[PDB]
């Protein structure tokens, strides 16, 4: 607890000493850095290792860094003296592993990335290995943040990142404002955002971390200038269990998006803005949910902009959904989940397509209206 805080401080010192963020940015390059967190994965790790070995010369100062980035083993005695004591502290914290004979250090369940200028530990199981992850991050996380107008954020603006997960959106907002609230209800994400807050030299002085249900924060009396939320939004067929980060509420998975949008006229200060993201079902003309938002244009004079950045036919999602459901619940391979998914997509969701959509909503707009951007 204080030992962990000191360990994260020393980790931060190591990342600074060897220029981690710059090395990550160089490896992935500027045309990929903000596209997706799934850049260093089990399918690219061999190439990452080759770069460290052949272009960075295998320098020992980068050995602990690779343990964190890909899980690659480093011989304990080969670590530089300062990095060796940090490695021991990370093993004690459960953030790296030691081999059974203690002669090397290697990856545990946390992967070190950089996103939007922040250093971030994420759940390594999303990009490596074969066990279902407990903390989500994905391209939807990134595209939510991409559309934020950072130059319009004042130091005194009050911002909230609901359903914060790893903390990425809250930490991004903390680059610009000194008043950030980050919320979640999962034990595992809450422990991780606490680590990532400290990893970026923040504390409760400028970023509050709160265990609180989305609808409780939304009903509350606190008012915000800026809101971000990537909520659970996936609709799974009746009878199937997902995970805390994936399964949306309501008949079509969008209950949490409805909850948020409905309270924006009250929770945002006049002229404040919210950024949401979801993979929205729709027909050939667009996502069904945008039709529900005309009530916010007419009823509350908001401006609402929807940025559609990925389109897939519903049939292309049947496999990924069924695979996720099978793996999350440990179901056997003879269950016809795919037919259940198809039937649900067509009766309940009316989903011909899925549209990965970032939505910007502004209260008290001078130019109210709904705008849907498609390529
Ligand atoms: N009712 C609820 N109230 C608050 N958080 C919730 C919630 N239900 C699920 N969550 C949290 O919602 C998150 C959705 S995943 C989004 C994580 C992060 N904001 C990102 O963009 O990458 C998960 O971390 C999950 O624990
Ligand atoms: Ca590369
Ligand atoms: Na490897
Ligand atoms: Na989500």
């Amino acid at each position: 607890t204080p030992p962990l805080a000191t360990t994260i401080d020393r980790l931060r010192d190591y990342l600074d000493r060897v220029g981690f963020q710059q090395i990550y940015k160089y490896i992935v390059a500027v045309n990929h850095y903000a596209v997706t967190p799934a850049l260093i994965t089990r399918n690219t790790a061999a190439s990452v290792h080759h770069f460290f070995d052949s272009r960075l010369g295998g320098r020992a100062e980068f050995a602990l860094l690779q343990c964190l980035m890909t899980g690659r083993p480093a011989e304990h005695a080969a670590l530089p003296d300062k990095d060796r004591a940090l490695a021991d502290a990370l093993v004690t914290a459960g953030l790296l592993r030691a081999s059974p004979d203690g002669r090397e250090v290697s990856g545990a369940d946390r992967q070190l990335i950089s996103a939007f200028g922040v250093d971030l530990l994420i759940d390594r199981r999303i990009h490596f290995g074969g066990e279902v992850h407990e903390v989500y991050i994905g391209p939807a996380s990134y595209w939510m943040l991409y559309y934020i107008n950072a130059s319009g954020i004042a130091r005194t603006h009050r911002a909230v990142d609901l359903c914060t997960g790893s903390g990425i959106a809250a930490l991004y907002l903390s680059l610009f404002t000194d008043h950030v609230l980050a919320t979640d209800i999962g034990d595992v994400p809450l422990a991780l955002v606490e680590i990532n807050r400290r990893l970026n030299r923040r504390d409760a002085g400028t970023m509050e971390i709160r265990r609180e249900n989305l609808n409780d924060t939304l009903d509350g009396r606190e008012r915000f200038d800026l809101l971000t939320c990537n909520p659970p939004f996936v609709a799974f067929p009746p009878g199937y269990s997902g995970t805390l980060y994936s399964q949306g509420t309501g008949v079509d998975g969008l209950g949490y998006m409805r909850d948020i949008v409905g309270r924006l006229p009250e929770v945002l200060n006049p002229g404040g803005s919210a950024y949401l993201v979801a993979d929205l079902c729709g027909d050939a003309h667009g996502p069904h949910f945008l039709g529900e938002l005309e009530s916010m244009v007419t009823g509350h004079g908001m401006r609402i902009e929807a940025f559609i950045d990925h389109v897939l036919p519903a049939s292309a999602q049947v496999g990924p959904i069924s695979d996720f459901l099978r793996h999350a619940a440990g179901l056997p391979a003879d269950t016809d989940i795919a037919a259940d998914v198809q039937a649900f997509q067509r009766e309940t969701l009316r989903a011909d397509y899925y549209y990965l959509t970032t939505i910007r909503l502004q209260t008290a707009a001078q130019n109210p209206g709904l705008r849907m951007l498609r390529r």
